[PDB]
């Protein structure tokens, strides 16, 4: 029987392993049972943001030394998804997911479950195109099976690490007689995120296949997933299963715009938190944020897209973090920017992991 | 009988007067009755933010031409308080305060009232010191009289335009054998804002005189006003005071209420301020005319014990982040990001928090 | 006979008219003879940069009050070109161009001449396309005629004010069944600047017409003008053209020369432009009136084979870095950071470079 | 006999060790003979810039694995000086200093020499104060002895990696009843850099001791060293001193020279430093190994009487602008933007200026 444990650990810097080291050294976490670490690191969240890699390197070194294995093996075994940008009051932190096989009965109802799956490698001319959608969908279905979750309504978060294009890979594509979707590495990141999210939506039945095409993969924003969170294949499916002995559950909603506190409260209620006085049972909140293309919120203009000093994803992260912190009373929550085909234009999925009663 | 009207006007740019012109040309506003305009302008919100002066120059030009007087007279007649910095989802806009003398009875209970007062000019060596505190207090009392407000519990917003130090005034002080509080223009802005807010607190009985001293004017963050909102700028000669509250002798269809944000994410204080302005449920939100609030990064570097990078971030200044944060919180409470959030809250609410006021239409009056 | 005078005036702020007012009050400048003012103003040089408009509004007010005419007429009569962004050591300032008709013979040789011309209004669907190229070329030719300059080799600066797209203009174009070059206001600025610069190059014979097409207007960076300096408009909807060069029929005590910076550190091009304006050694620098240059980040991400981060830096926009760099280079050559450098150089010099001109006093 | 070799290596990212690995694998550098690595890394150069420690961590890992020793020993054996911030056209890169003991005759005249010294640990209450000045001076003299340099006029670069205050050390000082020079870690970096540079100036005889006091240590900017280059950092302890100069008892194929930039656009001082390093015409530029320079915003807010906004820009830190400017000036003089420019020059050149040194090949 599977038991999932989730640890929200404050960090002092991208390389701070002290909270994790404390949890391993106290016996609460067997490092061999760690399956994923999702971080908010305090760099600028830009292309040339190496704090994500600094955090990943430091955690892999620490765990490799604790486990007696190489850094390469740790990075092959554990997903490392580092979301840069800690604007506003957002608190840098890591959320560590541990999965144990325990022989004990479940508890009343359904409880937290996690599954992992990988896709095949993509050719450069396949990024941002239907091949990526379909391979991601397949891997998502496999991850649901791994989690022993059969109902897509019980899937609450699909975390993806997706590839990107470099100049060298574009030259490879050109040499082989192929054209890439866009001759721009940064924009290629947007195309990879969007294709991956549409693949998630396809796998879960949130959109129908006849509505998805290559031309739609950066154009039709009416197509989006309510659970996808993609970052630039490795797949983590998080949901609830009847065959789980986890003392936790996950629920979610979708923010319609950057100030949609109602969606935050709906996600809280869906995770079993039914009043403000139960807030302390939250383990973590995970959300996507973005600037709406219209340049407005509820008909009100803002400068996010005109401001040459602060990039728009930084502002959106700060804003949505402030909103969530104001709902839940805690700014140490995960907010990630760039939500192509992830929730509506200007909004994004939001999930809550909470302890049961 | 006094009637105060307040108009919140979206702007397309710092120099956009079209919404105000529309209200004047349709007859809803007599420009001669405008007493103050309080703006959020979309520059970077710092010292070298010229969008504020741009907005003020454009409005003074427009109103001077509408009134048939000089810009100098318009600026002498109308308060122009421009808060730069529209970070996050905060929507650039202006709030126009109009005070009319109308022949109609006062409304039942207390209703929106505004009063005006000016201080004497200050010598450079007096800014940030007890002389400014005391002069601000006196002027606030005069402004309460102008507003027909006798009870300090009925004061809900005290807007101040305060001075700052320049190099020439510091040299003047030195030449006269005197020292100034700081040889730093930006810190002088902080000292002027803080002394003015403490003067408000003194005038309203929020703190006792025996607890206030020069050494306290920047060091003891336990001394603060819950209604003061202070702003430093160009003019810099006399403190200008606008008192906003409620009076029994007012025929306004509006009221003001307030609370204090305990921290940058204190949505509860937003709800308390809304209820104090007569909005008792989410379904009455549409009666809001405007929200006016102070925001800041806490000196501790934390919010409710959680670290953030606001004070270490060399890309985004901490007051920019704080404005974005508190504006976002308020917007999430009221469903509208077009509210006024102003930075730099020395002695205005607690360290890391700030006053929050709501001007709202009354119900069934 | 035409005489052009040029005054470089330090500013303390965007709305600072005090230096110009002082020059007017001393009798050195007749405001009725002012034809253009080109400023470097200290905002961030972006979309939401209102220091440019603040400077123009303040100057138009001042001149309206000095001349006894309305601001609308002043803005109709005098070119106001405010380039935001004063990064690095670059000093905010304005350069005022005055053109008088004086009764005096033709100074020996050729001397500074300036001409002005306006185009028709453009439809939103015309920006970034060949119609804009062709109209800009026409206007450059008209401005050359106004300046009494017949040789395109004698054009040393072509300053343009160009339109941009807003959401309303895009919707207007759409309603009539037309598509615009890009549904993006900032990129529309790039397309308008580039088409205008290619129109200048076309008018001056720097590139040949069959090689210019709509698809070429932002894709083929081998097409550029060596004297064009173009800037999207703040609030007007058209192109305004100032041609600055030298004419045999000029009595000016100044000349203009130019070169092209090949990259952001091409100090040699600075010295070549100086020599072309008659400054042949460091000891003649004091005859400089102003230096005018375009700057940009090269698309390659390198300078002389050396990588830089200008295009990856999410904190500092790349045009900001290029202005800081090229101004610093020029300042280090001439010993003065108070020179005009404007960013966004589509079809203005090579990829990663830009035109650079020097106006200097003669010695006769 | 001492031989110093210096290698300027382009980097693709903070963690890029490939160029160094190539130089080791080809036999040009024996890593056991590496004494220092000086980097320009492409982060923002601020407080929350972790690209510097990322570079140090990556190099220490690589060298530890190549040398068969622990990371701690690698960091004990090799100086790691990482200057973040590659603004303008400045190119990320590393400069590797290798010191060999070779049995070869003394080069004619003076040639490149390097010496190393460490100070004792400092108590928190000592940073930014005369005790730091004096200990730096002691270590500088020891490094000169190590370099076989007796004449301070032959010292052309004194690189110091000097400490800072942290919250834990301030709390330690508080527990023991002591106050620190400033209760601010970021400002503490400025005080430590300035005290260290004044210690350099003291050791080399560039300023007299009677002119130095605590009140002068962040106030009297007329007291400065023309060769000191000092740098503070969280990543690793900061008790390291490198003296670089020329000695008659050296068998190297390089020399070092220097000047002082009077302001951020002082190209004349660049040319003077090149000539001082043996580069006498533009056609000999190719003998440059590297240029190392300090840049800063002048307190006046002007350069040669012309105003700028560097100190007013709340979006771009003023040191970022100064690095971009000075890198552009040097690149325009030498024709190459891959040169070392580091920000924060307290007591390093005049207010608004900074030292500039050139390491160049002989002919």
């Amino acid at each position: 029987m599977q038991k999932v444990e989730v640890f929200r650990i404050p960090t002092a810097s991208p390389d701070d392993i002290s909270g994790l080291a404390t949890l391993i050294d106290s016996g609460k976490i067997n490092p061999a049972e760690i399956v994923a670490i999702l971080g908010k690191t305090e760099g600028n969240g830009s292309v040339n943001d190496f704090t994500r890699c600094f955090a990943t390197q430091s955690l892999a070194m620490y765990l490799a030394e604790k486990l007696g294995i190489s850094r390469e093996e740790v990075v092959k075994k554990v997903a490392f998804i580092m979301s840069g940008g800690t604007e506003g009051v957002m608190t840098p932190h890591i959320t560590v997911f541990v999965r144990k096989d325990v022989a004990a009965p479940a508890a009343p109802g359904k409880r937290l479950a996690v599954g992992v799956a990988f896709t095949r490698d993509f050719l450069p001319e396949e990024l941002g195109r239907m091949e990526q959608v379909n391979e991601v969908a397949r891997a998502v279905k496999e991850a649901m099976k791994d989690a022993q979750i059969d109902d897509p309504r019980d899937v609450h978060f699909v975390q993806i690490k997706a590839p990107l294009l470099t100049a060298e890979r574009i030259e490879d594509a050109k040499r082989r007689g192929k054209d890439v979707v866009v001759n721009d590495t940064y924009k290629s990141m947007a195309y990879s995120r969007g294709a991956s999210a549409l693949g998630v939506a396809l796998a879960l039945g949130e959109i129908s296949a006849d509505k998805i095409s290559n031309e739609a993969i950066v154009h039709d924003w009416n197509l989006y997933s309510s659970v996808a969170s993609t970052s630039a294949d490795e797949i983590i499916v998080v949901g609830n299963s009847t065959n789980s002995a986890s003392d936790l559950v996950i629920g979610h909603s979708v923010m319609k715009d950057a100030i949609d506190a109602d969606a935050v409260r709906a996600a809280l209620k869906d995770a079993g938190i039914r009043s403000d006085d139960e807030m302390d049972r939250i383990v973590n909140v995970l959300a996507k944020a973005e600037a709406a293309s219209s340049g407005t919120v509820r008909g009100r203009r803002n400068t996010m897209l005109d401001d040459s000093d602060i990039n728009h994803t930084r502002s959106a992260r700060a804003v949505v973090n402030a909103v969530i912190a104001s709902v839940v009373g805690d700014p140490m929550v995960y907010v990630s920017g760039g939500a192509e085909h992830q929730g509506p234009d200007g909004g994004g999925p939001i999930a809550v992991i909470a302890r049961v009663l």
